């Protein structure tokens, strides 16, 4: 699936900027050429417009290098003359991609800083920008947000006709762009003239650094890579996101190494003194962060995952490591932002058809593919897992079920077996399989500045991204042969996460890890700044004022929304607080309000919403001084992608 | 464009399965090509369009779905493009012939009430039959869920059919409640004539009856009908849209039938005493709809129009009509509702390249195609008609732009031209071209129910439908050789307009014809209520509601927004009332809210804001008893297609 050129923007040679459009291509013609890859069409001009099969956008050709955002090309190829073209450049920090241009393609070149600027639109219109800073830019006369919707990777042009930067993000108040944000110039050239690798343990540094370590599967990155540091008599701290695999590394680790670390988790700690600890991130949030200098190397492993509890953790790392005496800290996962799922030689990949026994997302798994040995199938949902075993095993197939509120000793460790879990399966449980069966979806949240009053959490299903594929697919294959079957190929790009996640992260700080707003803005910050990290639009200065208005939660309601583990624990308890408060119903009767289930009969009347986060059945009152509070919030600038 | 099987949802207890039986490409190609050469099973079809996806249920070996879906389109079937067997525009109803190998479900006869919807998921929701067309939702969902789901079927306990999805039932965002074509409905469609005569004008009948002329374009149904029928001894009412038609039709019986008649306009009147009067449907608004024992027969021309004015008008005699001693109310077009496009034998019609010094919608016009002889360029703005007039004035080109706001003496009545217009063309000039030059969009409004605290009606460029095509290419080709060149062949199902146009006959009742909210509501349930006119959601009772509630207008406000000459009069009047009333600044200083700029540096603090008819740029506030009027308005039952 590479991206198209499907038509392009011509700019003036005079005078003032002007632009008209020009369509090279239909959507019969766009779909052909990014499967085969290849784009015999002549290019002509410096403005590209682009396609993907879900979406478009713009690209600017300057020095010689055709340049987009990767928030809309991902790390896919370019359609091109003798066939894909891969990326030369791609940089997801600052939200950057660049193929070698075709023959043909005419650069811009770039701009004397003048602050008087034009962006050109998809549309090719050409709106005037005043420079504000490096990477932004005042709208002279704010427009609907819609207005510059697939307008990513447009040029800023200065009055010469130079190019300033690429267009990348609208700055929005209350739904209204007020300001643009770019890709500057100056980041092309500082890409381009970048001097690499990471596959091995990095050196312990003379002073304070971070690190990252982009280690292939099965090359110990856990056990073995944390092992050598100990031996070179370094005190070293592994981080990782899972109970299981934390204990399991333990385990390995006085087993072969001969060190019996430090185990540092809910169900199991232990302190034996020796120079390696493994520890969760949420143990090590709730241990306080960083201890006196206590550690030289901090692992933090598994650095791909966009959970709240790994970005706030990392974040701390970050924020706390150097000023606590730590010498290096290691970011490390087998799966970077910008990175792709590429063929694994003891891993067969087979797309599911519509052939088979058992109905299964649209296509079709045969029962002789499970029938014999130990499988792995994924589902998005609880739902389908439920569903699946049932079907299963009433074809007599030893069918269980794994997500989230079960307890792992389900799964047996000894013979024939087919799991049908969620993601769920992956910090839950640490085995391996004869082959993997993938759904290539998965349940994400999004948030939604919605003025209706204030936000929206919505729940959606969408594509895999890149790290899902590599991590759910290696489930498989591990130092044997397996298979791995599919619904669908291709990827969505890896690396990025929802403004949603850092929500989730000041909940979080509040609800069990004791942070003020300020405080968890502190470690989130320390997240962003750091580069070679997923990455997310900066929400920060937003979300810190909607959880500082938040204040006298009732104790009860949160204890309740924490034990029963569903998402935003704070925003739910905090939602019922204002409902008990005010003897006003829950937004609606859903699992999610049942804290409220003993009141009942003594709850009466619109609820005062404060945001949504599922459907409101109850008829709504939006005079709360909390709801009011939020509403103001959202005057924010908020940077969003168009 | 074909509609395409793109996958089926396989039937049993009452559960379901789906499957995928096509990919993106294979639904582009056989869109494209009308043949699908894979086998059909099931009797649920999962179909497709470029745009929409949605489901086909067969009942009685016929494949069926709605009209808001599916349009016109033929499907894509073994032997070539099956044509639709049924159009039934008023129930939202198409059928095609079943293809063979394609399973039908039998009817439910055994009124049971409990009944089972089959979403596009392949979920069985349980549901609660209230009346023929309604049926409750067991658990309320978010509308969301059922989106994709048009036409899938309603089963009771048997597994037999009762009916067809076709619409959500809204509070506030959730789906309590189901809308669905019946299987009686379906029986009906096919119990009827496929083929009825209205190309006649029909006898006038001893008892009232309203009927429909479908007649071609030339055929006189505005001239020689009206003639006709006085030649009998009957006073006629002829309505058109458009004052430049009205007056000319006056100018044309003088001399080729030998009646001057009445003719009633904004601008002129005359009263001749004649059997015939021409009157505009304003102006007959204006008067005060039908007059007892005026006219023995009433022509509605031009009826397929569907802006607020000619709706209202239609409304007006149809409840009005009879009671005035009318015996027939003539609903008279060409373009009926599901009319599609066909060849005209007078127009060549000629796609635009890429080849061409006028860019011109992402194609291009050659300069060879205009220069010399009138011809007439259709853009969807204003500003596209300014760039484009100024364009091929530069060339030489006697170009010229014509709009709202500009007279019409501004197209010269002789000697080359090309004149570069918008639809307003349409009832402001009477002339013919050698070429029409179509960008095949529109601009259009639609009301989002947004709750930000209420509703917004969104300005958007859609496609051209049937209707609008015909009338562009109409054009040419009157009585000699035209050409029509077009950008795209693409054209969306006719007959079919938007809630914010009821709206906007709300708007038009309070605003010019002295209209309570109930009097509208009268006269648009005539017109909902007739078959074979335009169709929409109803919305009558919300509407009514919110428009109720805005209760002493500031005349001077009104007479401005009036004067102005822009939409929704009333609204943006009301807004402007409480923004002066509470002494606070408009949503924007955008043009729209010109009346409050006397009153400028004494205005304020937060809008209170009611809807949003445009980008909102000040703070707002929702404490007005207006706002959180229209806000209780909103918690009514909303009729939306998903
Ligand atoms: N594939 C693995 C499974 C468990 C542990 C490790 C490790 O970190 O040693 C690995 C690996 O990546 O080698
Ligand atoms: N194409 C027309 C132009 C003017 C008048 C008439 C008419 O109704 O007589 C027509 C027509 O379509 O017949």
């Amino acid at each position: 699936g590479s991206v198209v050129i499907v038509g392009r923007i011509i700019l003036s040679g005079s005078g003032s900027i002007t632009a008209y459009s020009q369509q090279t291509r239909g959507l019969l013609g766009c779909i052909i050429t990014s499967l085969t890859g290849r784009d015999k069409n002549q290019v002509e001009g410096e403005v590209q417009v682009v396609s993907t099969a879900t979406q478009s956008f713009l690209a600017t050709c300057v020095n010689g290098v055709c340049w987009t955002v990767y928030h809309g090309a991902g790390s896919k190829t370019l359609a091109g003359p003798k066939g894909p073209i891969t990326q030369m450049y791609t940089n997801v920090d600052q939200d950057l991609v660049g193929w070698q241009a075709p023959p043909g393609a005419r650069s811009l070149t770039p701009c004397c800083g003048s602050s008087d600027l034009y962006l050109v639109t998809r549309h090719a219109d050409v709106i005037p920008v005043r420079r504000r800073g490096d990477s932004r830019g005042s709208l002279l006369s704010p427009r609907p947000v819609s207005y510059l919707k697939g307008s990513s990777g447009g040029p800023l042009l200065c009055p010469s006709g130079h190019a300033v930067g690429i267009f990348r993000a609208a700055v929005c108040t209350r739904g209204v762009a007020k300001a643009v944000d770019f890709v500057p110039v100056e980041s092309m050239e500082t890409t381009m003239r970048s001097p690499t690798d990471n596959s091995s343990p990095p050196a312990v540094p003379q002073s304070f650094q971070v690190a990252h370590l982009h280690a292939p599967t099965g090359s110990g990155k856990s056990t073995k890579v944390p092992a050598a540091y100990a031996a070179q008599g370094y005190k070293v701290l592994v981080l990782n996101p899972s109970v299981a695999a934390t204990l399991g590394f333990g385990a390995y680790m006085s087993k072969a190494h001969g060190i019996d670390p430090n185990i540092r988790t809910g169900v199991r700690t232990i302190t034996t003194g020796a120079p390696v600890t493994y520890s969760t991130y949420g143990k090590f949030l709730a241990d306080g962060g960083c201890s006196g200098g206590a550690y030289d190397i901090i692992i933090c492993d598994e650095c791909h995952s966009t959970d709240s509890t790994t970005i706030l953790g990392i974040g701390t790392v970050l924020d706390q490591a150097e000023t606590a005496g730590a010498r290096l800290v290691v970011l490390a996962t087998a799966t970077p932002p910008g990175s792709v799922t590429v063929p694994h030689p003891n891993i067969e990949e087979v797309a599911l058809s519509n052939t088979g026994e058992i109905p299964f997302y649209g296509k079709a798994i045969p029962i002789e593919a499970i029938r014999g040995g130990r499988h792995l199938i994924f589902c998005h949902s609880k739902k389908k897992c439920d569903e699946l075993a049932a079907k299963l095993s009433g074809l007599g197939i030893n069918a269980v079920a794994y997500y989230r509120g079960l307890d792992v000793s389900v799964i047996p460790t000894i013979g024939d077996v087919v799991v049908v879990a969620t993601d769920a399966l992956m910090t839950g449980y640490t085995g391996d399989f004869d082959s993997v069966i993938d759904c290539n979806t998965c349940v994400t949240q999004t948030v939604d500045f919605s003025l209706d009053p204030t936000f929206t959490i919505e729940t959606t299903t969408v594509p895999q991204d890149a790290v899902s594929r590599s991590q759910r697919r290696g489930r498989t294959g591990r130092g044997r042969r397996g298979i791995y079957r599919f619904v669908t190929p291709g990827e969505r790009p890896s690396g990025m996460f929802d403004s949603s996640v850092l929500c989730e992260c000041y909940d979080a700080g509040c609800a069990w890890y004791e942070l003020t707003p300020a405080e968890t803005s502190v470690r989130l910050r320390a997240y962003l700044n750091t580069p070679g990290l997923p990455v997310c639009q900066d929400h920060l200065e937003f979300w810190e004022s909607v959880f500082t208005g938040l204040t006298h939660i009732d104790a009860h309601f949160l204890s309740q929304t924490k034990q029963a583990g569903d998402n935003f624990p704070y925003l739910v308890a905090y939602q019922a607080t204002v409902c008990a408060r005010a003897q006003a119903p829950p937004p609606s009767w859903d699992q999610m309000w049942k804290c409220l289930i003993r009141l009942k009969p003594t709850l009466h009347g619109p609820t005062p919403l404060l945001y949504r986060l599922g459907a409101v059945q109850n008829e709504v009152t939006l005079t709360h001084p909390i709801t009011k509070y939020i509403m103001a919030c959202m005057s924010a600038d908020l940077e969003v992608v168009t």
